């Protein structure tokens, strides 16, 4: 939140990573958007992959 240019992501539903675990209204920073379906993204130090339809870009 600190790093200018970073896109911030508010999650909108639970999501625990299959393979991350993240509460409605946590902010996640957007790593890679390359895939349209799968983003990855940073919560607390931690990374991981999150379907794109979980959150939205805050801009």
């Amino acid at each position: 939140m600190d790093e200018t240019g970073k896109e911030l992501l508010l999650v909108l539903y639970d999501y625990q990573e299959k393979s991350l675990t993240l509460k409605k209204g946590d902010i996640l920073t957007l790593l890679n958007s390359t895939n349209k379906d799968w983003w990855k993204v940073e919560y607390n130090d931690r990374q991981g992959f999150i379907p794109a339809a979980y959150v939205k870009k805050l801009d």
